């Protein structure tokens, strides 16, 4: 057999079926299935969102220095509120003192309490000690009740000069003689002119002014004897 | 035909082509294509980032108690600033009072204002009422102008004792007789010794001291008749 | 050859092997492998976590208005602490003043310092100027030492009336005559009754009361001549 004309043919072996180049034999069903098996089978807007008027946020604690400087941003604490003591130049917190002229527990930021021991303008109070006033005292009504001695440079009552003891002798001097209408004398400033003596120590002005003019001695100067009665002024 | 030698062959059927075990027939093109189709076709560093000096952050509101204790961490509010009232032991805020000795609206944390009604050391003021001083008053200049009566234990002007009315009789006692140079008397303390009487009620000391020595009666005691003129002192 | 019976066969061409419909030829190994190649080869709980008592958080800065209103939530700054000035109606911060009656640097929220120039109740102080008191002064001990003149409506020492100069003439009037025991006179209130004259300008009361009764002239009125000696009271 050939491609061209008919004739005899044998069957291919298994080896020929697999090695499919032999052109001189024919393929049986059994070697279609042999031959197939070589082919078929092979943190900024946190910290920048600050506290303000308008909006809430975050806040730095003021140092004392910042608190005292009136810093409009920082926070005031218990400690820096306490630490900002009032002074004469800076608004601040104070302790009260009820004793004028004393600080309260050594604190310079002490102010006088409502009930401090001051004298006020309404009256009815007591100063428990002395007082000095450097110019005129005017008492507008009700006078003065004074325990102890008043010393004054001058004195007038309703425009009339007050009399003092040194003036007594000018009005009626020791040594004056008058008469007397009664039986007894009410004071020893005067004595009867019935002779006898007075004591120079009892009557020092009589002794100096009159001496022994009427007898007696220097210690016991004599009185005039003028015997109504006469009387003589012997002492102040 | 065989594998070994040449000879006759028939063609396989379709069924034989598919069931490829028959070794005794040959495969045509038409049954290559039949047989193929059985094979080919089958929250900590929030809350721990706190407010401080140095750094901003977060803050607890102080209770009053913490504010008053000077807590250095918490925040002061309007309410706890207001609530921290000054006392004698603790720095704080105050109301002002212009009236010494009165709290302002019942507030114990009241301090005297700059213009409270106090007496100061500079002068020129008025106390509208009484004043008591428990020891010596010194007026250093300008004296005193006193409306009303001064009562004093003692009085001196420039070191001389002030005279009082009870001393008048010692100097010139009722009952004294002197002479007189003028035609009329300027006071009724003295009377002419021209007899007649005085009234005991007008002249009680004359009546007691002299009685009816010179005539008259107890109510109308007689004066001496000594007829310059004589005069007698009849009353203070 | 046929499907049914045996006989002669030729071999298929390559073209027949590929176009596998020819039923009248047989397939060689070489055209199994040709024919196969057409088949085988073809931001709320931030802002709502607020500051409180109990818990930390976030805070709004108080305006002054809120601070002053005692707002219990907002924050106090240096500026609003400073800005909350004490008044009589509102607790606040103060400046101190040591001068009563003056604000410190024009600040209405000025309180008297512990050492302000006030008079207190304990004594020992000085008012450097005048003082007016509108009712009675009581000095409880130690009297008064007064530089300058005291004018008073009335005066008593230990309940006895103080004597004034206008009373002198009532006790012993100008014009009185008495006797005298000494050789010389200690004052010119009295003169010897030895004739001669006094000066009307030296002795105006004698001149008015006595005139020229004893001789002389109106300018130089005569004294009595009564020639112990007589004396006459010529002036106060
Ligand atoms: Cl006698
Ligand atoms: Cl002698
Ligand atoms: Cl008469
Ligand atoms: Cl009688
Ligand atoms: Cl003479
Ligand atoms: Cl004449």
């Amino acid at each position: 057999a050939t491609e061209s004309v008919y004739g005899l043919t044998r069957y291919s072996t298994n080896d020929e079926a697999i090695a499919g180049v032999n052109n001189e034999s024919s393929i049986t069903p059994a070697k279609f299935t042999v031959a197939l098996n070589n082919v078929f089978e092979t943190p900024y807007t946190f910290m920048n969102s600050t506290a303000t008027e308008e909006y809430k946020g975050v806040i730095k604690l003021g140092t004392q220095s910042e608190v005292n400087s009136n810093n409009a941003s920082v926070a005031v604490t218990g400690a820096t509120l306490n630490g900002r003591g009032s002074t004469t130049s800076m608004r601040g917190v104070v302790k009260l003192t009820t004793t004028a002229g004393s600080q309260s527990g050594g604190d310079a930021s002490s102010a006088l309490a409502w009930n401090a021991d001051v004298i006020h303008q309404r009256g009815g109070q007591t100063i428990n000690g002395t007082l000095r006033i450097n110019n005129t005292l005017t008492i507008a009504s009700g006078g003065a009740n004074i325990t102890g001695t008043v010393n004054m440079t001058g004195g007038y009552i309703q425009g009339k000069r007050v009399v003092t003891q040194n003036e007594i002798d000018r009005t009626i001097p020791v040594g004056a003689i008058m008469m007397w209408a009664a039986d007894s004398l009410p004071s020893d400033a005067w004595r009867f002119c019935h002779g006898g003596t007075v004591s120079a120590s009892d009557c020092p002005l009589y002794a100096s002014r009159i001496g022994t003019r009427y007898g007696g001695s220097s210690s016991n100067p004599g009185l005039p004897d003028m015997r109504l009665n006469y009387i003589i002024k012997v002492k102040e």
